[PDB]
């Protein structure tokens, strides 16, 4: 068993015969001697020295009286011959910043996961995540402070929950020294940031957002190497972890166990449910262009914690179209469980950015995502990438006066909520945030502040959009498989009505129609395939969401007229600028 190198190196409470205190281990082969420095030593190298093992590297070592709660370092002596005092890279909670001193605390106790958390993680389930920055969703008011773990227990937790999220997405939660990194430039891979409390607290908030029946989804980051605080390079005077600009040598045995290992960690430790890998292209590339031992240690990654901790997920962003991000390794590989839709992402923004009198000539951005659905097992992505540096929030992609984004941001989630694939939402667009995100403050929670505006309009639509999805399985059973989707109408470009059906197991569907521009189409007759009785369940036009509320207003039934191929058609309204989901009455 040498994929769990946490439960063995690094500050372990243990007693030596009858004297308690905790054991230390690290692993610097080369080095050229190691003692241990603490809080129990006065801080002198010269008290404690560690005894090196030849075949495994790790220098031991058992003092008796060093407790919890106390900080400490290894002062070693390099292969260069250098005075060096380095933060163990196996802390599972460090010290604030400045700056380093890592801190005698054990494992946590260890997290079994529940079958419910199991069933909500597959492709079955909707899936729908709420990203957020620890450091930037919100902050206490009179001084602009973080809000702690606990805080963040008891205001983000049931807020997600009441907002209808299944998932909760965290940005790197590593501890990273500059806020700015965004967690993306890691120094401490075991702890979790003392940025907002001890790594109990963010326990607690685990096993909050599990007792509100969320699951908790981590930004993992094994391919962005420590750059900062000499924290992890040349570690005993030699390229341990890194080559010969630093990555990863993910070839070398004893690393891949560190960052395996660290998955391994987050899951059964803090009882988190998925992993997300970011920029994977940037792991795999520059024997080809790619680099052969990095797409393997992810393979082999993926196999084990499907072997180890199956019912936790993995998730991956890979900016190429590398095939089989999200397929299994005996083939394509990689071996993911889901992969961001980029290139959605991309062609559906570039489609609402557009003049709506030119949608008529970019149609084909709607209709091209159903091309390659069934190649990857997708998740379309409102993320922080997209609203930072210049790219603008959501909202102000929009066209027209501000009525008319607003509009145009309501009919776009109604769209994005019914077409295949899970949801990721990105903190502050729920609310229509007018500006891009600042990580260095709150989100802009005064816009809902005073009388109901449009943008609580389109936070209760996110709501509805999520508790509906949930609710009918057709939005959701069947995302990855031909059978769950079929257009009704996806040659009127003309007057930019897009209309397809969502289908579940036992072939119930929903009609989920959009009309993309700010003409009302009144008696828009299109073919359908369960003739009966057809009744609104959705409508972004609503006027609970400050839209001017035209549609069906009533149930609406079929007629047995010919239309686009089929036998039985719906003659309905269309709302400008909007998009409707429908579901057949029982008779
Ligand atoms: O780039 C490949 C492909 O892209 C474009 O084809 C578009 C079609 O013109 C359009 O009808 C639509 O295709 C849909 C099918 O009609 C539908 O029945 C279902 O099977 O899948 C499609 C749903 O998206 O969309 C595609 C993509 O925009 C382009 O115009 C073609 O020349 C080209 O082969
Ligand atoms: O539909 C896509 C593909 O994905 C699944 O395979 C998963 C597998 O469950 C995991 O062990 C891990 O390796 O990720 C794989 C995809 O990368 C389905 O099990 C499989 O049927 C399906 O073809
Ligand atoms: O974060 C909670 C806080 O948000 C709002 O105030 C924000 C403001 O919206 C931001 O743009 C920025 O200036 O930071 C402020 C808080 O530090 C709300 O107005 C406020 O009531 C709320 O508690």
């Amino acid at each position: 068993t040498h994929l769990r190198p946490y439960e063995t190196l690094g500050a372990h409470a243990d007693t030596m015969d009858g004297v308690t205190g905790t054991r230390f281990s690290v692993w610097a082969p080369n080095a050229r001697r190691v003692s241990v420095v603490g809080q129990f030593n006065y801080w002198d190298g010269r008290r404690h020295p560690m005894r090196l093992r030849k075949e495994s590297g790790i220098w031991e070592l058992f003092i008796p009286g060093a407790h919890n709660g106390q900080l400490y370092k290894y002062e070693m002596i390099d292969a260069n011959g250098n005075l060096r005092l380095k933060s163990d890279p196996y802390a599972f909670e460090a010290q604030m910043r400045p700056e380093t001193a890592s801190l005698i605390c054990g494992l946590p106790e260890k997290v079994v996961q529940t079958e419910e958390r199991k069933k909500a993680n597959q492709f079955d389930a909707p899936i729908s995540i709420y990203e957020v920055h620890l450091g930037s969703w919100r902050r206490h008011t009179d001084n602009n402070f973080w809000l702690s773990y606990r805080e963040l227990a008891d205001q983000l937790v049931p807020y997600a929950k009441w907002m209808g999220f299944t998932h909760l997405e965290l940005l790197p939660i590593n501890e990273h020294p500059f806020d700015g990194s965004w967690g993306y430039q890691p120094t401490g891979l075991y702890a979790p940031t003392r940025r907002f409390g001890t790594r109990d607290d963010f326990r607690y908030f685990i096993d909050a957002a599990h007792a509100a029946g969320l699951n908790v989804i981590l930004d993992w980051v094994p391919g962005h190497f420590p750059t900062d605080d000499f924290a992890l390079a040349e570690f005993d005077g030699t390229n341990l972890y890194e080559h010969s600009t630093l990555i990863y040598n993910y070839g070398r045995r004893e690393v891949s166990n560190f960052l395996v290992g660290n998955a391994l960690y987050w899951i059964e430790r803090f009882g988190i449910d998925a992993l997300r890998v970011d920029a994977v292209a940037s792991m795999i590339y520059r024997g080809g262009r790619e680099n052969l031992e990095a797409i393997e240690f992810l393979r082999n990654t993926n196999r084990i914690l499907g072997e180890q901790v199956s019912g936790a997920v993995t998730m991956a962003e890979e900016s190429t179209d590398f095939p089989g991000v999200s397929r299994p390794q005996d083939m394509g590989g990689l071996g993911f469980w889901y992969k961001w839709n980029l290139g959605w992402m991309h062609d559906t923004l570039d489609y609402m950015k557009l003049d709506p009198v030119y949608r008529q000539y970019h149609h084909d951005k709607l209709t091209f995502g159903i091309l390659y659905n069934y190649t990857e097992n997708f998740v379309l992505p409102l993320s922080h990438d997209e609203v930072v540096h210049g790219k603008k929030s959501i909202l102000d992609r929009m066209p027209g006066d501000a009525w008319q984004k607003f509009a145009n941001l309501r009919a776009y989630y109604g769209w994005m909520w019914a077409f295949p694939g899970k949801k990721l939402l990105f903190m502050g667009n729920e609310f229509a945030q007018g500006r891009e995100w600042n990580h260095d403050a709150s989100l802009d929670w005064h816009l809902l502040e005073g009388g109901d505006n449009w943008h609580h309009g389109v936070q209760r639509l996110v709501r509805d959009l999520n508790l509906t999805y949930r609710h009918h399985k057709a939005m959701h059973e069947l995302d990855f498989d031909p059978y769950g989707f079929e257009w009704l109408v996806v040659d009127d470009k003309e007057r930019s009505v897009l209309i397809f059906v969502r289908r579940d197991k036992e072939g119930n569907e929903i009609i989920v129609a959009s009309n993309f521009t700010p003409v009302p189409r009144h008696d828009y007759r299109f073919g359908i395939n369960q003739p009966g009785k057809w009744r609104e369940i959705l409508n972004t036009d609503s006027m609970h969401y400050h839209g001017s509320n035209a549609g069906n207003g009533g149930t609406v039934h079929s007629d047995e007229i010919a239309s686009h191929g089929r036998q039985h058609s719906l003659s309905l309204t269309l709302p400008p600028l909007a998009t409707i989901w429908l579901v057949r009455e029982a008779e």
